[PDB]
């Protein structure tokens, strides 16, 4: 399974094949990762990385979250991922990082564009949500960029290095008709 | 488990032995609930409630979540509960709803402050969510008189009754300090 984003960038659905080469994009980012994402503090060994994929790829098969791996001329980039869909709602929250050196390349826009597209085509997803902190400025240029539309400011809701952050709610709807 | 109310209220945390009378109380109301709630057109039978309870009590145990009933005189009353508990950011959700003939009597406004207090109170729990349609003006007076603020409002979030409904969503700090 792979989804298109351009002649030099794809979603691979993620495989336990990509556990390796994630592994250690996840080691080589997480001292700056974990100022906005929780989980990377937890990740230490492969094994650990293995667990959150093989988990991910079930909830995947079953359309409850998906993960994909962004690939950049055949080399990992980063992950872009649907941490949890509501299928009763078509509601779906967006999770994605990419590799500090993969960065200011607009490779993130496109693939969430890319991303979004096809599943409102698909029809199972018309909602899209994005939660990070409200400082978070490079994901909400993404956003925005998106055309997401700010719904609310949510205050303390999330616990971050050592402190409380308020996290902005980014959200857009698509009627793929 | 009991967290008082008042003279005449109390939450009681959910039993095995509170299934058959919950079942009664679900059947009572679900047509008018499932105008707000998703949940209760999947209710049909007893083994159907047995099966929510059960599931309820173990996040209850492990701290994931909570289901209190609420009684009046000893007759039960409603619930009230933390749909989803994220103890990394000490943060719930809440749910509640409450038997028609209990109603317009400050009930669930009480039974809310009462619960809030005792877990702000403790610690485990700082930021309080109340996420529903923004026409359920019967619910967002309880919020209110509770002192949530709304934080934003979130697009055709909800497949409710065949059709899609803007979400409010209500929070709350509370520091006991
Ligand atoms: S909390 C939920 C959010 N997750 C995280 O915050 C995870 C940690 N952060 C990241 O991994 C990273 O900061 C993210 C992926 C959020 C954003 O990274 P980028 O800023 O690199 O985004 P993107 O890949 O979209 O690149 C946009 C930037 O690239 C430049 N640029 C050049 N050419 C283009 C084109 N053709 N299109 C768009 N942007 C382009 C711009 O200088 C940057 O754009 P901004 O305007 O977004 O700053
Ligand atoms: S989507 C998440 C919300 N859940 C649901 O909507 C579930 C379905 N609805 C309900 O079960 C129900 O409508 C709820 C529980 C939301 C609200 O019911 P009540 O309106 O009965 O709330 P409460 O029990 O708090 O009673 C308040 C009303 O009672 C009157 N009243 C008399 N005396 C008092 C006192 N002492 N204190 C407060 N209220 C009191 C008021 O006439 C009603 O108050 P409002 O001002 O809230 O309208």
């Amino acid at each position: 399974e792979i989804i298109p984003v351009s002649t030099t960038l794809e979603l691979r659905a993620a495989d336990e094949s990509h556990v390796p080469a994630l592994h250690q994009l996840v080691l080589k980012n997480k001292a700056w990762l974990q100022q906005s994402l929780d989980w990377p503090q937890y990740v230490t060994s492969q094994e650990e990385t293995r667990k959150h994929v093989q988990g991910n790829i079930l909830l995947h098969q079953r359309g409850y979250a998906k993960m994909y791996l962004i690939f950049c001329q055949n080399e990992m980039a980063g992950v872009l991922s649907f941490n949890a869909i509501e299928p009763i709602n078509k509601a779906a929250y967006i999770g994605y990082w990419l590799d500090e050196s993969f960065q200011g390349q607009g490779i993130m826009s496109q693939s969430l564009q890319a991303l979004m597209t096809h599943y409102a085509r698909r029809g199972d997803i018309r909602r899209f949500v994005i939660k990070c902190r409200v400082d978070n400025q490079a994901s909400n240029a993404v956003a925005r960029r998106n055309h997401f539309t700010l719904e609310g400011c949510m205050k303390q809701a999330e616990y971050l290095n050592g402190d409380y952050h308020d996290v902005n709610m980014y959200a857009r709807i698509i009627d793929a008709d």
